[PDB]
């Protein structure tokens, strides 16, 4: 189904489950596919929407863009949710979960993994011209190259892990969706942490990494877990570089009950 944002933008979604409502929300190039296998795992627990961010999926888009919209979209599915619910954000959807928050939105638990922002020097500079390369490869139609760009020069992926992602099955998924690119730097600023802000959220918070995490991830999360007032650090389990549902869900099972 869809429901509106408060520009009037249409956001489609789906429910699943049962028990207290849980959003999740994705990072860059993601649609409510992507949360769809955790979205099973989490189902004989709790009622879970998934859902297409703005520009994305099923969703429509209304421009101009702006962070602000994209909090209004995840109010609407937090109403479609009923009106309060908890909240796990990937990647940069963390980002964009965490400024909900900071922004008073009725989201009672709050779980984020690999929220992309930098504290220190591990992480590789990003090009001072970030934003101009990305918009100039998007105007080309080179889709596919600024996906590239984004994972090696947004987010420092090695070249050939993005190598191998683009023999993948998700790649043409993540093409379709790359002029929301811009959207996700947006939400990530210049990837310092809001602290003043995020000191202010006041409910349970989780911050999740991984086993592969890269050391600026680290980093990030353990500050982000000292900074939110009441907030645990958790390094998930998973065993390769892919973290499986079933890496994440028990963690937030025992989170959110
Ligand atoms: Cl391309």
């Amino acid at each position: 189904q869809t429901v509106p944002s408060s520009d009037g933008t249409p956001i489609a979604f789906e429910r699943s489950g049962s028990g207290p409502p849980v959003v999740l929300v994705g990072g860059a190039l993601s649609t409510r596919a992507g949360g769809a296998p955790l979205a099973e795992r989490l189902a004989p627990h709790f009622t879970v929407i998934c859902y297409d961010r703005r520009g994305r999926g099923d969703s429509g888009d209304t421009p101009p863009y702006a962070v602000e919209r994209e909090i209004e979209d995840l109010a609407a599915i937090i109403d479609a949710a009923g009106g309060a619910a908890f909240v796990f954000g990937m990647s940069s959807g963390a980002g964009l979960s965490l400024l909900a928050a900071a922004s008073g939105l009725p989201i009672t638990r709050l779980a984020v993994f690999e929220p992309p922002y930098a504290v220190d020097d591990s992480r590789p500079p990003v090009p001072p011209d970030y934003q101009t390369r990305l918009d100039a490869l998007l105007a080309e139609g080179r889709r596919g190259d600024a996906v590239t760009y984004f994972m090696t020069e947004g987010v420092g992926v090695p070249p050939d892990l993005v190598a191998q992602m683009q023999q993948a099955p998700m790649w043409p998924g993540m093409e379709a969706v790359a002029h929301t690119l811009p959207y996700d730097h947006a939400v990530m600023g210049d990837n310092t942490i809001p602290t003043a802000r995020f000191a202010s959220i006041s409910i349970p918070t989780l911050v999740m990494d991984g086993g592969a995490s890269p050391a600026w991830i680290r980093h990030t999360a353990q500050e982000l877990a000292d900074t939110i007032p009441n907030a645990r650090y958790v390094t998930l389990e998973n065993q390769t570089h892919t973290v499986a549902p079933d890496a994440i869900a028990p963690v937030l099972v025992e989170f959110f009950t």
